[PDB]
């Protein structure tokens, strides 16, 4: 299971990299939250040194083959365990690709989003 | 419960015919290589003027849905390209950047074959 | 008449021709990046009448003659010592053909598709 | 440095001896229709299979990239095409696609000769 669900502390930016952990620590026991927001790290272009750790500590060779396992865990996450109902008239993809670009501009501005009002929609507690 | 199965056969029925004869002389030119060959079926999936073609598929490969399936096609593109079989033929770009092309470049040639040339770029990869 | 570097918005009710707009406004600063979003603004089938209201304005016989001067511009401009030093050996006609692309995802679907983290690449 | 002034002395750089060989029986045929030597010279530009004889051709002709010499012979090509001798020929047609058309179809024979008559493709355009 390449990768089988944390923490990195390891050499880490600015303010990004703070302001990716603390979202990462509020919805740790989210599992569709927590996806989303390691994909939007991944596709954060300004976090080039967490997401090729990320790559090589989860077996990936690739950005691009991590990017894609993790779009995967996203739709089957959407899958109708519960999120059907929260689904409803938009397709998955548009709504994954919503909610990574709020996060990363959150993470570029974050003096102008409310992420969290964003992110708890999808808290089933 | 095999998803991606490499021989097969693709519907017959009301496709609005002349795109779908254009993918499937395609796909017919190039069954000899199975990295072009998942090209062309990338490109018929992310096309939005094939939705009768792709559910098929969608239902046919037992994907529960259009996204999940062209997420698999795309997995098996960049493992045969990021790690190396190809990669001899990939230069310096990125092995998405490269799919992204040749998906928009087909695609582009099904909206309108007589402005661009889609086999001599296909031609581009041996074997 | 030749290019050189007067155009507010379009008459009809598109709002995609708003996207546009503050796309060129914000990046009015980096010379490559305007020719990238016109390219792709001509290049785009959304927007058929801002692009013919530019072929005439510009004074071009057509599209394509106008669309293959923007390209030439873009070629060149990667020619420039800063941006041949973005270069690092990638295609030209690649990287325009993707950047085009990119940013009509970021046209057709604003709500995702991040664009500005894309082509801040390109300052500097 | 000029830019695409029309004459002759072009090399054949090196190997592809037979697609060198048809590139020029075409090349020498229509040596005096100025539209149809810019639609060969843009099929062996785009030709995948010379890439000795474009590279010569680029610097040669002394521009920087293939791809910015396919894009002056491109302008040209519209530029004769649509507005001054060839809108009659032309017709109701758009300039790009007869000229990619062109370009397909002279590539196609290169390939395989066999298969494609381009005289008649090509005659068209002469006895303007
Ligand atoms: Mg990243
Ligand atoms: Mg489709
Ligand atoms: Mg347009
Ligand atoms: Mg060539
Ligand atoms: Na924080
Ligand atoms: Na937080
Ligand atoms: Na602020
Ligand atoms: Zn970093
Ligand atoms: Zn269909
Ligand atoms: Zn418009
Ligand atoms: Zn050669």
């Amino acid at each position: 299971g390449f990768l089988g669900i944390f923490f990195t502390g390891a050499d880490k930016n600015i303010e990004k990299a703070t302001l990716y952990k603390n979202l990462i620590a509020k919805y740790q026991n989210n599992h569709f939250i927590s996806l989303i927001i390691l994909s939007a790290l991944v596709s954060d272009s300004k976090t080039p040194l967490m997401t090729q750790y990320l790559v090589g500590y989860l077996d990936f060779p690739s950005k691009a083959l991590l990017a894609n396992k993790i779009t995967e865990l996203l739709l089957k996450e959407l899958e109708n365990p519960d999120m059907r109902e929260i689904l409803g008239s938009r397709l998955a993809t548009d709504v994954i690709e919503e909610l990574e670009t709020k996060i990363i501009r959150y993470i570029h501005n974050p003096a102008g989003s409310d992420i969290h009002s964003t992110l708890n929609l999808w808290t089933a507690d």
